[PDB]
């Protein structure tokens, strides 16, 4: 938990204690934000390949049925 | 497969034909880009909300111990 930015921190201790909400799909989560990312013109080129190989990468993987998961 | 952009659609084929390597760890993967994304005051406040809550959910669910990751 220590290498991750104040910003994510402040987030999970929000899930944890019911501040916010949690999503039960937390591959698919992931996913639809990294997809949003690489999709996003208004974002720098390199931002966006740097979302999509992170989701491309976790299609590919064992991790998830990259055909049925949603 | 098919939900996802063109630029993950991409990526995904290059990295099943070697035109790119594979990374193993592909949950360490996406927990490192949305980890720099949620960091990135270039980026904007919303932008780096979604990548922040999408990593904090993703370690407070089962599928990361997220104290032991990595």
């Amino acid at each position: 938990m220590e290498k991750y930015c104040e910003l994510i921190r402040k987030r999970y201790a929000e899930i944890a204690s019911g501040d916010l909400g949690y999503v039960p799909d937390a591959l698919g989560c992931v996913l639809k934000v990294l997809n949003e990312m690489a999709a996003d013109d208004a974002l720098s080129e390199a931002v966006r390949e740097k979302a999509a190989y992170a989701a491309a990468n976790l299609l590919v993987s064992d991790y998830v049925n990259e055909l049925e998961h949603h």
